[PDB]
This record gives structure tokens, sequence and C-alpha cells, in this order.
């Protein structure tokens, strides 16, 4: 709180310049996932707990954008607590972002087409703003979730307008998105979330 209000100012002036390796990023992650979803659970719980970065940023689009067709309950529940279960910092507060936006969603009443701009905003922001306080030690392996969270909450409270490349961003990557959550039934989600906490 407070010690990161140059670092999210920053990140705003630079927020467009990860659009294109985000959704480079989201383009590769749509064929990735169907190698694991023949895998099965074992294969990802099993890559997550090796600290695999790219299945653990798969799994969690796969349980954010599964919230797309309903029952957003429970992919609160379990980006929270994937959230606690793994250990790096970085993959600890994208699980609490996609949380946090739909957190938002129902405590607001805001419809998925409706907020679905701001999810690259967010991102695009909340992610150069970790790696300005990691870079300055503020954050760290053992900063808690709750300290997480205000981080996330304070972009969100503070959150600028969509940019253009955002939004035209937001309507090439949005339906592939939505695919990628198609596969992984909240059912196989809560085997893989509790394989990765105690399987």
């Amino acid at each position: 709180l407070e010690k990161a209000k140059e670092a999210i100012k920053e990140a705003i002036e630079n927020r467009d310049e990860l659009v294109e390796p985000y959704v480079e990023r989201a383009k590769k992650l749509a064929e990735e996932i169907k190698k694991y979803v023949e895998g099965g659970v074992e294969a990802i719980v099993e890559a997550i707990k090796n600290g695999d970065l790219e299945v653990l940023a798969m799994l969690l689009k796969g349980i954010f954008y599964h919230g797309f067709y309903g029952e957003r309950e429970e992919a609160i529940e379990l980006l929270e607590k994937l959230a606690k279960a793994v250990k790096n910092l970085e993959q600890r507060l994208m699980s609490l972002l996609y949380a946090e936006l739909l957190r938002y969603m129902e405590e607001k009443g805001i419809s998925w087409e409706e907020f679905a701009p701001q999810y690259l905003t967010l991102i695009t922001i909340l992610l150069p703003t970790y790696e300005k306080l990691k870079e300055a030690g503020v954050v760290t392996e053992s900063t808690s979730l709750e300290e997480l969270r205000e981080i996330i909450k304070l972009v969100l409270e503070n959150l600028p307008e969509p940019s253009e490349l955002e939004k035209e961003a937001t309507k090439e990557v949005e339906p592939i998105n939505k695919k990628m959550g198609e596969y992984l039934s909240f059912e196989e989600l809560k085997e893989v979330v509790e394989g990765v906490a105690n399987g």
C-alpha cells in the first residue's frame, strides 16, 4: 500500500507495450492446453507441482474463462485456493487477479462483455507493477496473499479507461480465450487444484 504509487503510475504509461506479447502468449496457450487436456489431470498436476509456469498459466485461463459459461463462484474459489497452493509469486498474483475480476463483476453486477476490455487493462498494468515492486524488493516470495490483493484492488480502483490497442486486442483474443476454458469442467479443475495442493 502507498509504497507502489510510482510503480502503478509508470505501469499505466507502458501498458500498451505488453499488448502484443499477451496476444501471442494467449494464442500459444490455446494450442498447448489441448496437449495437457489429453494428458489428463495427473499430467497437469505433476507439471505445475514441478514449477511449470506455462501449464500454471494455462490452468489459470482455463478456470477464469470457464466462469464465462456460469457458476463464477467456483472459479473464484479455485483461483484463490490455487493461489495459496502454488509457491511462485508471479502466478500467485495472476491467480488472484482473475479471482478479483470475477469477484468485482459479481459484487457490482457487471456482465462479462461489459467488463471484457478491462481484463487486459488490469493485466497490462498489474504485471509491470509486480515487476517494478519485485525489482525494488517491496514484494517477495514471503509476501502474504492479503498484500497481493491490496495491490490488485488498488490498481482496479484507479483503473483507467481501456486503450485502443487493448480494445482491439480484446476483440481478437476473447473468442480464443473462451474456447480455452471449454475443455476442463469445474470438477476436473477441482481435481487439479486439489492435486496441486496435496497430490
